[PDB]
């Protein structure tokens, strides 16, 4: 649905912008900072699904 550019953007210490995204990981996300962080540990096998509680 949307393309994100995080060429090496591991940041699992964000805590401010609240945004419940439906990530392809089968769950919601706390923000795009947690989306690019889970992707750094997913090996690029994680994505988005539809902004909003899955």
């Amino acid at each position: 649905a949307v393309s994100v550019d995080c060429s090496e953007y591991p940041k699992c210490a964000c805590t401010m912008e609240y945004r419940p995204l439906c990530g392809s990981d089968n769950k919601t996300y706390g923000n795009k900072c947690n989306f690019c962080c889970a992707v750094v540990e997913s090996n690029g096998t994680l994505t988005l699904s539809h902004f909003g509680k899955c």
